[PDB]
């Protein structure tokens, strides 16, 4: 299995914003977001590919990547990445 990626998925979720009515009306889901880390240590090029959930959450999941960017590992070259981002009314 992976390692460091599980822990940034946490730091991203800790910066990620969920709306004040969403738990009350039962809203959840998973957003697919494509991006890259540079070998220079910065994060760029964040774009949403797919979602099963609110387009208001899709706008928040993409920003959460930039918002946790100082926690991230360094690649050996600037390749590509394509990552799913999750929400829950469950504590997580």
């Amino acid at each position: 299995s992976n390692e460091f990626l599980m822990k940034i998925q946490t730091a991203i979720s800790s910066k990620n914003r969920y709306p004040k009515m969403a738990q009350i009306r039962g809203i959840e889901g998973e957003v697919l977001v494509s991006f890259t880390i540079n070998a220079d240590g910065s994060v760029t090029d964040i774009k949403v590919v797919k979602s099963n959930t609110t387009d208001i959450l899709n706008h928040a999941a993409l920003e959460a990547i930039k918002s946790a960017a100082h926690l991230f590992p360094k690649p050996e070259e600037t390749v590509h990445l394509k990552i799913p981002i999750a929400y829950s009314l469950k504590e997580d």
